């Protein structure tokens, strides 16, 4: 749309529902302890998102920043584990991502800026993970329906499928999430060297919610030893180069064992709105390969 | 320092501060009716930071998406007069900044990065604003003697001056700071387009700290007539395209009086920890003119 279509839209139903999910789950996590961190947008470093099968192989948007290349935030992968380094235990951001994805994939969850509820846990496992998620979607669904008054699913815990099998049984995790009702699990996808492998198994989980509406949040455990991290960068055809300040730090042997998630804010305010299309519930959309006119 | 070091450096009670500033800080905002929207890092429009006595007349930095220039975001404020165009009536949002200042701004304050508690109501004006502003110090200031067993500045009787006084009777703001036991205000500071210009009275204000720590909250009521606004962006020799879907929004009578600012968290952190410097008390320095390694 142009700009004063935009500004003509009456969001203001999505906007307060937004305010409702950004209060839950921001007292979510301080409720339990969490660090609550701000966001970096730029970095010589930043999440490759390659390999991916969700991804098409996106470079990051990039500007100098006093002569030296920076690389706006894919994600905050790579920091937060060095939040972990420092010692802060259990953190949280709001971490605005930009990922510069193609038309191909503007399916109606995807936005090329997004705000991701972003966290990461010293060592946990990915069950301890996925467990503090369901009671979050648990938590947050039940109050959902006195806030719209509508039905939202009920399952206190969700079902698990493996990568793999989500292939064989759906053909793909889009058509998997037109056939269920409720939110599941889709687990062990072979995908950037951040995320643990331990002899042929990910370590890995996607939430994907019901009715077509597609992942919501994506995490895993990590790897923390510099050789095979190393193994793992090289191996995929990325470069050292790309990382070099956290290579140092793993070197240094200061990474440590942690998993975390990141959840999509927005994507939760389309689900509980029930919008057809993500940028329905945003102030300013961003549709993949379509530049904001603001 | 290099990467290593940084992380190898103690923050842990100044993110047990923080987190503890952010929840206090938003639900002030969600209690008394803000909606919480997500920030914007990429637009054709931004702050210009320009006309402004505290700016060094930086352009912003600028990136390809997808075959169209956008612009990082200096500061959200036409977005935030956008989002009170589109009825939202009272709005605040968590805004990464970014500032490409020369060394000569690393004062202990600046960061090349930082979040904003950037908030913006209709119809407000800057009485209503710096009040608020005051009600929302005066508690943190209460809270933070709780959290930390150490004495804040009483915070109830906050003294205004004008721009021009201060330069008379300090120089600056910075040696005001120097000198000053309690927050203090300065007001009617000639700057930006947006900022409301009345009889040659600007309807703005800046909250500065006391001991040196300098200003820690900027904004003021807003401009939104079209001929008023375009009239300051080419007095001041900005280009009216530059502003473009801002202007059209503007000469299509959608813009509505408000008046807002913005808190810096990072500041205030700084602030209640006591540390001499900014960047001691975040896990990723942003000093101005030194680009950051990780």
């Amino acid at each position: 749309m142009n700009a004063v279509e935009i500004i003509s839209r009456d969001i203001y139903k999505a906007i307060d529902i937004q305010t409702k999910i950004l209060d839950y789950m921001t007292k979510f996590f301080t409720d339990r302890g969490f660090k609550w961190l701000l966001p970096i947008m730029l970095s010589p470093i930043t999440d490759p998102l390659w390999p991916d099968p969700a991804g098409e192989g996106i470079r990051p948007a990039e500007v100098d920043v006093y002569g030296v290349r920076m690389r706006l935030t894919h994600s905050m992968i790579l920091h937060k584990q060095l939040a972990i380094a420092m010692g802060l235990e259990k953190i949280f951001v709001l971490s605005p991502n930009i990922r510069l994805e193609s038309r191909r994939k503007d399916d109606g969850r995807h936005s090329y800026e997004f705000t991701q509820l972003d966290f990461e846990i010293e060592g946990a496992k990915m069950k301890d993970v996925m467990r503090l998620i369901e009671e979050l979607i648990y938590g947050l669904f039940r109050k959902a329906e006195e806030w719209t008054g509508r039905e939202f699913p009920r399952a206190r815990h969700f079902k698990v499928y493996d990568y793999k099998d989500i292939l064989e049984e759906f053909g793909s995790d889009e058509k998997a999430s037109m056939e269920m009702e409720e939110p599941f699990w889709i687990v062990n996808i072979p995908r950037e060297f951040y995320d643990r492998e331990e002899n042929g198994v990910w370590k890995n989980y996607d939430l994907i919610l019901p009715y077509g509406y597609g992942e919501v949040s994506s995490g895993g455990e990590r790897e923390w030893e510099y050789e095979k991290i190393v193994a793992k960068i090289r191996a995929a055809g990325l470069k050292e180069d790309s990382f070099r300040p956290y290579l140092e730090i793993a070197r240094a042997g200061k990474l440590k064992p942690s998993a975390g998630a990141g959840i999509g804010v927005e994507r939760l305010v389309r689900f509980i709105v029930g919008a057809k299309h993500i940028a329905e519930v945003q102030p300013f959309p961003r549709v993949p390969g379509i530049p904001a006119v603001i």
